[PDB]
């Protein structure tokens, strides 16, 4: 679990979004596994605007932060689940590192701020949904 709170927005994995999130929907994209909902309180997370390929992510299944080199956002095939059929998830970045399903929502950060959130994993790999291109989260 986990979310990004920036201004009046909450960013979560679309597969983990609650009834509240859907009832206060701003934007959702199944192909990215992202959903943004409106909030009443202020969010102070800073979103990174960059092309960094190194950062640190939070891994709840280990209660630890790990440094990673990750790939540029791209279309990567994702195996079927109780949330989605087999498909290409876009805006996805992979890194070598530990992850388990409950790790989704853990934040990936670089020196410039929040980069994305854990969305996929398996076989010694961890996949992050990029949020750096969503420039509207700041205005
Ligand atoms: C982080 C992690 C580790 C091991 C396994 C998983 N499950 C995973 O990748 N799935 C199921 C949940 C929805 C994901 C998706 N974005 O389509 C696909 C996650
Ligand atoms: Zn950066």
């Amino acid at each position: 679990s986990g979310a990004i709170y920036v201004g009046n927005y909450r960013v979560v994995n679309r597969h983990l979004a609650t009834h509240n999130d859907w009832a206060n929907l701003v934007w959702e994209d199944s192909s990215r596994d992202l959903l943004v909902s409106s909030t009443t309180a202020q969010g102070c997370d800073t979103i990174a605007r960059c092309d960094c390929q190194t950062g640190v992510y939070y891994c709840s299944s280990r209660r630890k932060h790990y440094p990673v080199s990750f790939s540029k956002p791209s279309l990567i095939f994702v195996e079927a689940s109780e949330y989605y059929p087999a498909r290409y998830q876009s805006h996805l970045m992979l890194a070598v590192g530990h992850s388990e399903p409950g790790d989704c929502g853990g934040i990936l950060r670089c020196q410039h701020g929040v980069v994305g959130i854990v969305s996929t994993g398996g076989n010694g790999l961890v996949g992050f949904a990029d949020v750096r291109d969503l420039l509207w989260l700041d205005e």
